[PDB]
């Protein structure tokens, strides 16, 4: 499947695209301001993510480090980035269809949109103004805006056990961004693809 990232932001980000466990296709590249980068992505991958990095500087062989969901130390990342991040995620061919959506669970960078480009389904957008209005408690010094998990590790933010609930922290994401999971146990906003479909990842979709 073919993913089409687009950077429409006025800055620079380092896009990143990871299973968990490997790079999907280069795994991480520089967009400037109006670039697309388009990649790759093997049928059947579960639990891929793509993400945005801000203020990022690389060396010659391509390590060093960013501001905002740094993976490592590395461009062309393999593991999951460091939080705060918004998340496109997706699941490929699970049983005959995909499955994709944004999430604020690890937080917020930089605004998102992820729709399709193949028909049959609608897309996901989460745009607003997040860093901007950020609770005092969530903003980050780095840039960004927190989850509540990674500020507090407490078993109720984190659904430790399975049994959590909505949270006020929680409840600021979703007011702001309704189409994106808040919380692990959220009421799911997943939308379901016909299998095999092709996508857009566009960072600050709107002026």
């Amino acid at each position: 499947a073919t993913f089409e990232i687009v950077n429409r932001c006025s800055y620079t980000v380092w896009a990143a695209a990871s299973k968990g466990d490997a790079a999907l296709d280069a795994g991480g590249r520089q967009l400037n301001s109006g670039e697309s980068w388009t990649i790759n992505v093997e049928p059947g991958t579960n639990g891929g993510k793509i993400w945005a990095r801000t203020d990022c500087y690389f060396d010659d062989s391509g390590s060093g480090i960013c501001k905002t969901g740094d993976c490592g130390g590395l461009l062309r990342c393999k593991r999951f980035g460091r939080p705060p991040t918004t998340l496109a995620e997706f699941s490929l061919n699970q049983y005959g269809k995909d499955y994709i959506d944004i999430s604020n669970i690890k937080g917020f960078n930089v605004p998102m949109d992820f729709s399709p480009t193949t028909r049959g389904c609608r897309g996901v957008r989460c745009a607003a103004d997040i860093v901007g209005q950020c609770p005092a408690k969530l903003k980050a010094p780095g840039g960004g805006c927190n989850d509540a998990c990674t500020v507090f590790q407490t078993s109720e933010y984190c659904c430790t056990t399975g049994k959590c609930g909505p949270t006020e922290y929680s409840r600021f994401f979703k007011r702001l961004c309704p189409d994106a999971f808040s919380y692990v146990l959220d009421k799911p906003t997943t939308v379901t693809c016909p299998g095999s479909s092709n996508y857009r990842v566009t960072f600050c979709p709107t002026a």
